[PDB]
């Protein structure tokens, strides 16, 4: 039969799952079939279902609880005369790892700015989801008491104002007949966008510094900026009007850039111009171009000698 | 900058072997090389997000183990914390591209190996050849092999030859996990597949065994009652078994009364990829028309089979 899925599933042991086949089926006389294979290559074993976890519901695989053993691929077949097709789902279902509450491995991310609002929602909670609701968020795996700052409406979590004091993992609890659900996710804070272009160190926008090399000597000219938070740094080097690229590519080169500093989201990068055999021709000024959001800046270094 | 989400390459290794990153651009998306796309002034950065939605911080390498050579990343060894998304991008005036790699890094678990979740799989016949390779192996460029995480002597049925292990005749005793071992540096490279064997092609069609071929079994329903005729039959091994009722001409769907329907299909037995599945045809409220011949088609590569029920009274 026709075979191909994004689709994936994490789960906790423990915790309640609806996996469903991607693609009225009884109507058409379509026979609907599962496999179990855990692996790309696997023997994709048939499943004779129980009655107790594993429940074979319309569309979907019902789960209550889900173990360990039920980790791996899941392929959903659909059987006719003249007509077939299938697909494979992946469920991957991990244990709570030493007294914590969620999986290392298993959770979601967010970023959020300082004094500024953030919302934090329990995500993929539909399949549990009736008649039309009650949920319980954790810091580090702790019950907490918030405060008024924070206001919790309808599955979502609200911060008004967001303090470096709130970082960590967030999980939302769900009950779903005796059974829970849990959601959680790791929130990091940076520091506000910029609103201003990043500022030169080395050189300085207005000392025009100054750099001595001999002729056939190497030369080392290495910028030097700050980049607040706000895509990677755009710091570069040109000489007058031509790019590095342009000029003598065997003895000029531009090195890559470096980290010397990093501190919620702000950065302090230096890249470095390189000229080996050095020549009357390479003797000028050369700028160090630093770019962002807001605006380009520039500083000036005279070779020599 | 242009973007391409992630890379379906995915690395795996076991804590405390060595691994090798590749940035993707390089290699599979730009045909250019980082020596010869550097000269143009490209500058090459990575990051560490472990998250699609985390911070992904800038890393300054300044390791031992972290080197930063050329277009990849080394790591000698690994460590549970290098577990994450890595991003490298391609830096100009104008032009930016970047890709993202998933590493997993996992532990061996409880006096064994390997990690369950981390390891390849196979499928052989019985009685037929079939070769183990030790996959995914280089830029760690001997090797011996390990039967159930335990040393063996290897009867002369199974050969070595560098980079490969082959069995002339599978049995169904040499089921399980084959792991290879690789030394490099100090290091140990560990790759292992899991085996499993199933019964060699079936060469027939499959058997009927409720109803058989040519018994004509009866089944006697009052009017107003309620029918229940159930088909069973074996497949061996060969996709889902078909097996399906008819009723003369017509399929089950066609007469399709809300009273008459078809159930799904049941798996009674697994051995060595072979089943024994049954499948029923339900009738509520009779009437007189739903009386007559209903036949069991069984099918299959080779072949197709069938056998007949008569509703009666
Ligand atoms: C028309 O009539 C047919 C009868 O031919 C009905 O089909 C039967 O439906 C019943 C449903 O109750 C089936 O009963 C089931 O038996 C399964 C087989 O047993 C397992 O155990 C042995 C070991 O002894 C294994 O070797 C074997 O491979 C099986 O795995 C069970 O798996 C079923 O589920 C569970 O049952 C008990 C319930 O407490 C659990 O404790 C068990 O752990 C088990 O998981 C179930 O018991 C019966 O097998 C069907 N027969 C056939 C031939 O298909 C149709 O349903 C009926 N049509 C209707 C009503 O519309
Ligand atoms: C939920 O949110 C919390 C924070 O809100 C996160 O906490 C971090 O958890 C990780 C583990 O996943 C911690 O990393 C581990 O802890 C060690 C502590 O680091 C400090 O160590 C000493 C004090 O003991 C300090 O002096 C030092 O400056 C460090 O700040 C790490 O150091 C560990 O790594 C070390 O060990 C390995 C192997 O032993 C070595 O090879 C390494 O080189 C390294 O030395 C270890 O990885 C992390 O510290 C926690 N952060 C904080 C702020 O406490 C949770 O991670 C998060 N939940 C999840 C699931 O991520
Ligand atoms: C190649 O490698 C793979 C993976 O490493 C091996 O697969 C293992 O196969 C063995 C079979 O010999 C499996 O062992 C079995 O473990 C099960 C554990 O389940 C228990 O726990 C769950 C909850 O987590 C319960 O629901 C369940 O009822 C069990 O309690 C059990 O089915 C068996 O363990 C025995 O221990 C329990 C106590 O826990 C006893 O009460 C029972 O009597 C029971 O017999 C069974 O032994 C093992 O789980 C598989 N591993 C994985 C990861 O799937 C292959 O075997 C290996 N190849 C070869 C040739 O060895
Ligand atoms: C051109 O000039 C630039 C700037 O002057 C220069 O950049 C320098 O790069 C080197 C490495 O390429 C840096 O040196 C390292 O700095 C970090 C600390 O941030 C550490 O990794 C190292 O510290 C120790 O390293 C050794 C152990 O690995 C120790 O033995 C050693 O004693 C150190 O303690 C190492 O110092 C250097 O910091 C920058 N320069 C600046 C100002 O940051 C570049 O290399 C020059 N040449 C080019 C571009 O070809
Ligand atoms: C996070 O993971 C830990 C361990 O991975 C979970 O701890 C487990 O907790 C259950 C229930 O408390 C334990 O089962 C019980 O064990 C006691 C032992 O006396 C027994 O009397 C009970 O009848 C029941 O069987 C289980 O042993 C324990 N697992 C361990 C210790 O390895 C924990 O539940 C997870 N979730 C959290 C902390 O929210
Ligand atoms: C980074 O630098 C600039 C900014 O966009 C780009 O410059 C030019 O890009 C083109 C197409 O990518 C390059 O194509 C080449 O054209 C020459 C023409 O003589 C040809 O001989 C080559 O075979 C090739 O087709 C061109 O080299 C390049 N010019 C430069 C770098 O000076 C560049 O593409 C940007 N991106 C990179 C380098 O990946
Ligand atoms: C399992 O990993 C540990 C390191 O945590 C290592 O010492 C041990 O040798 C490994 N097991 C085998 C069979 O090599």
């Amino acid at each position: 039969c026709t075979d191909w899925d994004i689709k994936k599933y994490q789960v906790l042991v423990g915790e309640p799952v609806r996996i469903k086949c991607a693609l009225l089926a009884q109507s058409a006389g379509l026979s609907l079939m599962w496999y179990k294979s855990s692996g790309p290559g696997d023997f994709e074993e048939p499943i004779a279902f129980d009655g107790s976890r594993m429940s074979k519901e319309e569309d979907s695989i019902w789960f209550r609880p889900t173990l360990l053993q039920d980790s791996g691929l899941y392929a959903c077949v659909i059987r006719n005369s003249t007509y077939c097709m299938k697909v494979s789902i992946s469920l991957t279902v991990g244990e709570n790892d030493t007294g914590l509450c969620y999986n290392s491995k298993m959770k979601y991310f967010e970023k959020a700015e300082l004094s500024k609002s953030k919302e934090i929602s329990c995500r993929d909670i539909e399949d549990f989801l009736l008649p039309t609701p009650e949920i319980l968020w954790y810091k580090e795996c702790r019950t907490k008491a918030w405060r008024p700052s924070i206001v919790f409406k309808r599955d979502t979590l609200l911060i008004k104002e967001v303090k470096e004091d709130d970082i960590g993992n967030y999980t939302c609890e769900l009950k779903y007949g005796g059974f829970v659900v849990r959601r959680t996710t790791e929130l990091t804070v940076t520091a506000p966008l910029t609103d201003k272009p990043p500022k030169l160190l080395y050189p300085m926008e207005s000392k025009l510094t100054v750099q001595e090399t001999q002729l056939g000597g190497s030369a080392n000219l290495t910028c030097r900026a700050f980049f607040g938070y706000s895509v990677s740094p755009l710091i570069y080097w040109m000489k007058g009007e031509k790019f590095i690229e342009d000029l003598d590519e065997n003895r000029v080169w531009e090195s890559d850039i470096r980290i010397l500093k990093e501190h919620l989201g702000e950065q302090e990068v230096s890249i470095s111009l390189i000229v080996d055999s050095v020549e009357e021709g390479d003797l000028g000024n050369y700028s160090c171009y630093v770019e962002n959001g807001n605006g380009r800046r520039h500083a000036s270094v005279l070779l020599h000698k």
